[PDB]
């Protein structure tokens, strides 16, 4: 059946606020593979990419039922796109077959939802 | 399998407007237990809490298929938090095990989604 | 059983208006003949809300389908119909005999939708 579901909406402006006000924010949210892509983007695209990843990982953590913390790190979750451009999640704590995700954007927001199934 | 799904996004300012214009708005949306929690919150927190509950119950009513009205009241739905802080719904019209919810917020919005499974 | 894919979309009403104004028969491109009949019956404001909602639903469906809108799936391959209570449901014959669930929501400035396709 369904193990859990998660939804997150993130304001891009906030991601810009949290980002600069640190100096380690993007690197804490993104994995090595994600960072490789992130560093090639323009300032504008970087914010959209980071906001999208942040939302997807937050949604995943909610579906997981614990949120980000001691039981689950942003580094434990990686978003990729298949050959059709569809995002999917790989998480070292469960089978990718049990996970579904969707990501969307508007000028000012990034949002994502995740559904985890019990196999 | 899946019986129904529901999504809702609610503008905090609209909630605050209705709460100011309407008599007993919080009392109409919240159960006794939620009201007890609501009344211990600051003015700002109250609006966020209320908007989140409203979004969650709206989402639930859409998944249930009846919407809020004669067949289902806001009073028939209660959101609780487990030991990890994860929200879950209690509605005696169905088993708690068949329901899954997720709630999110931004500065100006509250949003929620629900998935009800057939057991 | 099991979930085939999920999709989420948030669309800015102002952007739909911006696209509908500067473009050809934008509404005609997004909507099927039956949706158009419903569309033409609405006021200027309602048309924008209706179009944004249907657009969000088709985008969300395209994301659950896993390809997005394009060569593999057209806006015209997806139809949002209304049941006896005026609530939306999706018909996509291009989709194997699977079950499709959809939920649409609105705020003053946005339209949003989510879809779950079960295999
Ligand atoms: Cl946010
Ligand atoms: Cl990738
Ligand atoms: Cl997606
Ligand atoms: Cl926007
Ligand atoms: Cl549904
Ligand atoms: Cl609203
Ligand atoms: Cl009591
Ligand atoms: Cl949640
Ligand atoms: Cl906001
Ligand atoms: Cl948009
Ligand atoms: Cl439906
Ligand atoms: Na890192
Ligand atoms: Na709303
Ligand atoms: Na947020
Ligand atoms: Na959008
Ligand atoms: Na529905």
């Amino acid at each position: 059946g369904i193990y859990g579901i998660g939804l997150d909406i993130t304001e891009l402006k906030r991601i810009a606020s949290m980002a600069g006000r640190q100096k380690r924010f993007a690197e804490r949210i993104l994995t090595r593979s994600e960072l490789d892509q992130y560093y090639e983007l323009s300032e504008k695209r970087k914010n959209e990419f980071l906001a999208g990843r942040f939302a997807a990982k937050e949604a995943f953590s909610k579906a997981f039922g614990t949120g980000i913390g001691r039981q689950l790190s942003f580094q434990d979750i990686e978003i990729r796109k298949d050959q059709n451009g569809k995002p999917y999640i790989i998480c070292t704590k469960l089978s990718p077959a049990a996970v579904h995700v969707s990501i969307t954007h508007t000028k000012e927001y990034a949002a994502a939802q995740v559904v985890i199934e019990r196999l």
